[PDB]
């Protein structure tokens, strides 16, 4: 969470950090995840200064061969948010992980603005409540935020409503480009806070209803390429757990039997690989849903049954 | 809500606004919430000029971060529609939301219709304690618009008569390219006027004959998800109780039913995820319609009842 | 295998030894192996001009006629490294064995990185079993280098997990000369110790044209025969085995084909001749993926039946 002005007392000049700011880096950790032709590509001067600040901005962040020992020792500290239900929790070891993109996925109701209202309201736990103890956040692209279910899902675990609406953040999502600036902007809105819990609701709203069409509008793949590119150097500059969710799509050729119905997720591969926990959802009865593992390289494929009650998700 | 009057003269000349009002967009809002593609397509407009006026527009309206207890502030004063039902009160808890697009809908003979022509009479009148006195819009496609049940029907609501009939707004498409087309002409009438509900009865009728059979099906879907992004902004600007009613399809698979709800409503995954309250409708004995919640961001499942007779709904 | 210590202050002095090291080439077979004109433009510093003593040093490189009884018997007792399931070693004849290039793609959910992590794992085994008995190497700017795949691997075939925590060197990086400056400082840790295996696992991306329309050039395919050039030296300098691993991009069997493999790699024709054997990944019903081969210069097409469980890769 170092900032770029931390960049600058160690012998750096004040028009690189000013531009850098301007730009939309506000981590020097950041730049040292930035593409060096990335950098050199803002306004004429950074261009030959690249070699320069690129060696300034490692020289102190470790990128070199960080072991798996030390990569196991710093995955201690990972959260895992609670999820709302037992069921769900112990589904997903322990909740949902932070420092990633965990992407849920599902037909209609299916619980997806459910398990986020929960999870933007548990992120504010305590450690041992099974939280981040952070703030949270929350960028719609549609309006279905109902601040009131927060309030509701507030009760059942005695923490006032008074401060856990004050402790999220909300932002709507307009378009591509006004997801990406968003993002820009809470870049340097959580780097002085602890924030443990990113919010984006159907991160691919707009890209299906903008970039609509093969070929004439398919360059959308390389646009959620790059916003997922950020989400996840987000989520590993911060340790924010991004849990964007995603819209379905159908199979209409011959068959009609399909692995996982003929419901599939939309976006391609662009957005499958960019994806480290992927969690399918379907309905059930009445409150009652399930939940399936779709993508992850750390769980095993499974069935949760999670059921939307008066606060939230729950059994 | 603030219409076309700033930007004419926001630095940027008047002649890229006209380009842009006769190209869709009559208002600041459309604009801010418009990614940049939408208009660099548009002839004579470059990129540049383009960034410009985004960030024009953006700087314009807040469009960036607020804490959820101002949302709750600007929650306070939903204008949710007057329901002439007690129950239907109790169970769609105020009427119908003003960020939101309803989903009404059901087999023949199930009240939809009589739905369509209250909805557009009420909210008209500073009755039930209801404020913000507008109108109405019966955008109509399959033939349901009888303008003698909607001026003969002012009776419960005791207001008068020819004054409802010149107080909403009719057209009649015919195929899908019309709902959409319409939706341009409807803001720029409105933008001036305060309207609280926009009615497009059986927009999804059209996607049934007008894009017929498989292999012609994409193009189709598409088309629906730019109504139903275009809706989204409608509400999301203007905050109006957008309502649609969705026709049904069987389900001649014979499997999935268990002798229940042999019917799916027509759109697929692109109109079960842009609604935010579906309702479904099923007809009871004699009069008595039937209800139900299909699903709501917020509302719980609850199954109820209702009725029809001359004058609309009721008891 | 290692620089032989011979050419220091000989000929190149310790001083252009770090002018060259500057652009790696540790080994003085490295240097041997580099373009004339690249030694001489270095730096202004490094001019080097007079630097033919590369050539002159042929006593180094194995060039000449060597016997093929030498090779067939070097090679006849190579090291494999196994995949822990013996279908899988039954439809390759080894396939791993320790250098040359092995690349796998396939889709999302087949586990394209999870046989990555078991083969990095059981790459300590013995020579005479199924490994190079080594410290394998590892890259991932996925970032899905999860630990579980780590210790349940090694639990597998009865090992300590904390000999597989520091038997891997991780690294991450977003920004490609990050991988670049990986793999410079990758010959600086071979020269220590015997590890043969140097997974560079995922490839980073890039970003393109955000605001400035579709369409662009990338110099990604240069940089990735750059990059496929750096791991075949050091796989043939150090008898070291490197594997990649490619993402799946489909709609290339769109224009009027009958799309039976839709799933064509990335990369063009740079990964096709800068690599020797690969290998497709195909989903199966759950657990049950079947492995295949698009084309190796000494293997037929076969398939093999292979599950993932709690414990690694088996059946
Ligand atoms: N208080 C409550 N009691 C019982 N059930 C509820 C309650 N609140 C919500 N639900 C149910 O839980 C469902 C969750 O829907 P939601 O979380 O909006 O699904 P979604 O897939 O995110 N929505 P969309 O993608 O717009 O179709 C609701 O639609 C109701 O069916
Ligand atoms: N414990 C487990 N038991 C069984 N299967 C598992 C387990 N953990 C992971 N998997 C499977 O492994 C799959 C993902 O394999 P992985 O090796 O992550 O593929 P990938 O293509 O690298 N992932 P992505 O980068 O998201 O495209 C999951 O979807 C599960 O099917
Ligand atoms: N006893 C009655 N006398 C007169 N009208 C009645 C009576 N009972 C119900 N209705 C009418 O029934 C209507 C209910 O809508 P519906 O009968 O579904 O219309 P529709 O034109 O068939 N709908 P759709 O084809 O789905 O657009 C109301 O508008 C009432 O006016
Ligand atoms: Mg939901
Ligand atoms: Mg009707
Ligand atoms: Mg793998
Ligand atoms: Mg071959």
């Amino acid at each position: 969470p170092q900032p770029i002005s931390r960049l600058e007392q160690c012998g750096i000049n004040a028009n690189d950090v000013k531009k850098l700011e301007e730009a939309g880096y506000h981590t020097v950790e950041a730049v040292a995840y930035a593409p060096k032709k990335e950098l050199i590509n803002i306004k004429g001067i950074s261009e030959a200064k690249a070699d320069k600040i690129l060696t300034e901005a490692a020289k102190l962040v470790p990128m070199g061969f960080t072991t798996a020992t030390e990569f196991h020792q710093r995955r201690s500290e990972i959260i895992q948010i609670t999820t709302g239900s037992k069921e769900l929790d112990k589904l997903l070891q322990g909740g949902i992980e932070t420092g990633s993109i965990t992407e849920m996925f599902g037909e209609f109701r299916t619980g997806k603005t459910q398990i986020c209202h929960t999870l933007a309201v548990t992120c504010q736990l305590p450690i041992d409540r099974g939280g981040g103890e952070g703030k949270a956040m929350y960028i719609d692209t549609e309006g279905t935020f109902r601040p009131e279910r927060l309030l509701a899902v507030a009760e059942r675990y005695g923490l006032s409503g008074s401060d856990v609406l004050d402790n999220v953040a909300y932002a709507r999502g307009f378009n591509t480009d006004h997801q990406t600036q968003l993002l820009y902007q809470a870049e340097d809105m959580m780097v002085e806070s602890r924030y443990a819990l990113l919010i984006v609701d159907s991160a691919t709203a707009l890209y299906r209803t903008d970039y609509s069409g093969r070929g004439e509008l398919s360059a959308r793949q390389m646009h959620l390429a790059r916003f997922l590119r950020m989400l996840l150097r987000l989520a590993d500059e911060f340790g924010v757990a991004v849990v964007i969710t995603n819209q379905v799509v159908a199979q209409v050729d011959g068959a009609a039997m399909f692995a996982a119905d003929p419901k599939k997720p939309i976006g391609g591969n662009i957005i499958a690989h960019a994806s480290t926990t992927r969690l399918y959802l379907r309905k059930g009865r009445g409150e009652t849903r399930i939940c399936k593992i779709y993508d992850s390289p750390c769980l095993p494929e499974a069935e949760a049954m999670f059921a939307i009650n008066a606060d939230g998700v729950g059994d």
